[PDB]
């Protein structure tokens, strides 16, 4: 274990090789996924005709209009992401991180420049990225007829996201890395810990606080579909506080809902382009059951559960190799081992096969606490509506009824809609 690291070859190098073995796997990941993509892809290209079993589900029309806008998609997705993947290589290849990082200078000198260094690296992340962002919604979502933006609002947004995002990372990193850097020899508790606060207090603010400004949140107004949520949450004995529609029809066609709180004060969202042209009051109900589902199923608090499981591992790991001056001097940092940076290289890069294996366990877990959430649904008796639901929200968001089963079972999150809808006729 510890005796077999200490050897040395005569024939090959030690920081040179384990930066190799970062750049070899993420280019193997890449090559799986985009094998999986162009898999994706030949479905759209050959699947022109509407399957027997798919029917029902959505005519040759919006099929057609469905099999266009994912072709667009898949076409964007391959070059935005070969794009990224290749200006990843080339900035660790060419050595961009050391010397942003002595660009930024010039312990309170250190955060100092971890703080400067993170506000120029995410300058530079948001403007190289901003074109791409800007073909999507004003070409693919356009053509598509999903955008509702107009430049203005595009350009007023993404600024605004860009400013909130810097006003919530610097005061979280600096306070982050003061713990790491004062803090020990068990540092990685009381880091771990702070997280564990900070993941928390985002998630019962953001609703709350940061999502209202970006896009505009209403009560929903007193009817038959606001009385008939009440019945459903004293039903099922969720604290129900307030109902809001979120004004999506300002940025696309996409429907969402969802719900959020602490304890006794939970409040649903929904947005404008499901209840509009959108979904039912009865289809409504059953789309709001399944995701009170996550809430009587205990799926919320499990997948808070398994990311604070994750980030002590993480952390503890993080404190073992923290030390290892190997693992800076791979990536071009010899002079000194800064402590952001550490974050970085072990976080992203070191912790890469970790994380890609966590991330497809967890869509395996999110597949079934769906098919879970949409057996709840059947529970409540909502299971015909639910059904009409999720077919009109697919013809809605175009989504392609056929998907290749290694592309689906790697990426998405949701179970296929044939798969979803004959667990709902089964129940
Ligand atoms: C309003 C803002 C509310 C903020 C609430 C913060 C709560 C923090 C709890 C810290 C507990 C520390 C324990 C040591 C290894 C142990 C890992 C434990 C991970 C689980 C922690 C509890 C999760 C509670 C979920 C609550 C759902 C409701
Ligand atoms: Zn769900």
């Amino acid at each position: 274990g510890m005796w077999a690291s200490l050897d040395a070859l005569w024939e090959m190098p030690a920081e040179k090789r384990i930066f190799g073995a970062v750049l070899l796997f993420s280019w193997t990941v890449y090559l799986w996924e985009t094998f999986l993509a162009q898999r994706q892809r030949r479905i759209y290209k050959t699947t022109t005709h509407v399957p027997p079993e798919l029917g029902q589900i959505m005519d040759s029309e919006t099929f057609e209009k469905s099999r266009l806008y994912q072709l667009d998609k898949s076409t964007f997705s391959f070059w935005s992401g070969l794009y990224s993947e290749t200006e990843g290589t080339l900035i660790l290849l060419f050595g961009g991180i050391p010397y942003l990082w002595r660009l930024s200078g010039r312990p309170e000198y250190e955060i100092t420049q971890s703080l400067v260094f993170l506000l120029l690296a995410t300058l530079f992340s948001a403007l190289a990225g901003l074109p791409w962002s800007l073909y999507n919604t004003f070409v693919i979502e356009e053509k598509h007829g999903f955008n509702q933006q107009t430049l203005g609002f595009f350009m007023k947004d993404a600024i605004k996201k860009f400013v909130v995002t810097q006003c919530i990372l610097l005061p979280v990193s600096s306070l982050l890395l003061y713990i790491i850097k004062i803090g020990g020899d068990y540092f990685f508790i009381y880091a771990w810990l702070f997280t564990l606060v900070v993941s928390l207090v985002l998630v019962t603010i953001y609703a709350d606080y940061i999502a209202p400004l970006f896009d505009k949140f209403t009560p929903l107004p007193e009817g038959k579909l606001k009385e008939e949520i009440e019945v459903m949450a004293k039903s099922i004995d969720f604290p129900l506080t307030k109902v809001y529609v979120v004004e999506g029809s300002k940025r696309s066609s996409h429907s969402n809902a969802y719900f959020y709180g602490f304890f006794k004060n939970k409040r649903i969202v929904l947005f404008d382009t499901l209840l509009e042209q959108g979904c039912k009051n009865e289809e409504v109900l059953a789309v709001l059951g399944h995701e009170l589902g996550h809430w009587k199923l205990g799926h919320t608090v499990k997948n808070i559960i398994i990311s604070q499981m994750n980030s002590f591992l993480c952390f503890f790991l993080f404190a073992v190799l923290i030390g290892r001056k190997e693992l800076f001097a791979a990536f071009g940092f010899y002079d000194s081992q800064p402590t952001l940076i550490g974050l970085l290289i072990i976080f992203q890069f070191i912790f890469s096969p970790y994380n890609e294996v966590l991330s497809f366990c967890l869509t395996v877990l999110s597949r079934r606490f769906e098919f879970q959430a949409d057996a709840f649904a059947k529970k409540l008796g909502k299971a015909k509506d639910l059904y009409s639901a999720l077919i009109k929200l697919n013809k809605d968001n175009l989504g392609f009824p056929v998907s290749d089963w290694l592309f689906s079972m790697w990426h998405y999150s949701h179970p296929p809609l044939l798969e979803r809808l004959q667990a709902l006729k089964t129940m």
